[PDB]
């Protein structure tokens, strides 16, 4: 994938220039977003990721979405920013890149299904929805859990929390069918996490949802 009708090539040349002389080095291109240019380097030795305003995009969508995901990466719902910066007036951050798979892919444990709990209500708690979770390219399953990519994300009510549990234990997809067969869930289990999550719905509370889930 290439940048071409978005960015010159000096353009290009001079921002791997830069990111060099920051450190990062063998810079690859990752993906297009709506807000962003996003690639993969090495820092330090480890990856990372840089995401770096579109210059066809409006800069106040990206500056929102890197407000948003400060905020996450304050809260750890997010792997931690390493820096910020700017390159021919365009600003990027850099961001430590979470090993393992998004969970459209991943093997996923109960631990990972407790972490998920925790990231998502978290996130509620701090009033962003994240926007992106149905399709499970924007959860990683690694070390830790982490969302990514907060291009669609926003301060209304949050719908993080219902929309993963769903995705994993109520709608019929790749990534339910694993988890079903996985842990042998059956329809009680299915109508038990219906009311958990309605319950979590009107309550907030995790209660019934983590009584639920500790018996896998
Ligand atoms: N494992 C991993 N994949 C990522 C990360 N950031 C972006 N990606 C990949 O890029 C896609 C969309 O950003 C994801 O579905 C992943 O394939 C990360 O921190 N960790």
């Amino acid at each position: 994938m290439t940048f071409e009708h978005i960015i010159s090539s000096k353009r290009l040349e001079g921002f791997l220039r830069h990111l060099a002389e920051e450190g990062v080095g063998g810079v690859e291109p990752l993906a297009k977003g709506t807000t962003s240019l996003v690639f993969t380097g090495v820092l330090g030795g480890r990856k990372v990721v840089i995401k770096l305003q579109r210059p066809d995009s409006p800069r106040s969508n990206f500056e929102k979405e890197a407000e948003l995901t400060k905020i996450a990466s304050t809260f750890g719902v997010t792997p931690p920013i390493i820096g910020l910066g700017e390159f021919e007036g365009l600003p990027y951050l850099i961001r430590e890149f979470a090993e393992g798979e998004p969970i459209l892919f991943a093997d996923v444990e109960k631990e990972h299904l407790f972490r998920i709990v925790e990231k998502t209500a978290l996130l509620d708690r701090l009033g962003i929805d994240h926007g992106q979770i149905q399709g499970g390219k924007h959860i990683i399953i690694g070390e830790d859990v982490y969302l990514i990519d907060f291009e669609k994300a926003g301060f209304r009510k949050p719908n993080n929390l219902t929309s993963a549990m769903a995705m994993i234990f109520i709608g019929e997809n790749a990534i339910s069918k694993r988890v079903r067969e996985k842990f042998g869930l059956d329809e009680k289990f299915r109508e038990e996490m219906k009311d958990a999550l309605r319950h979590y719905k009107r309550t907030g509370s995790l209660s019934r949802l983590l009584s639920l889930l500790s018996g896998l």
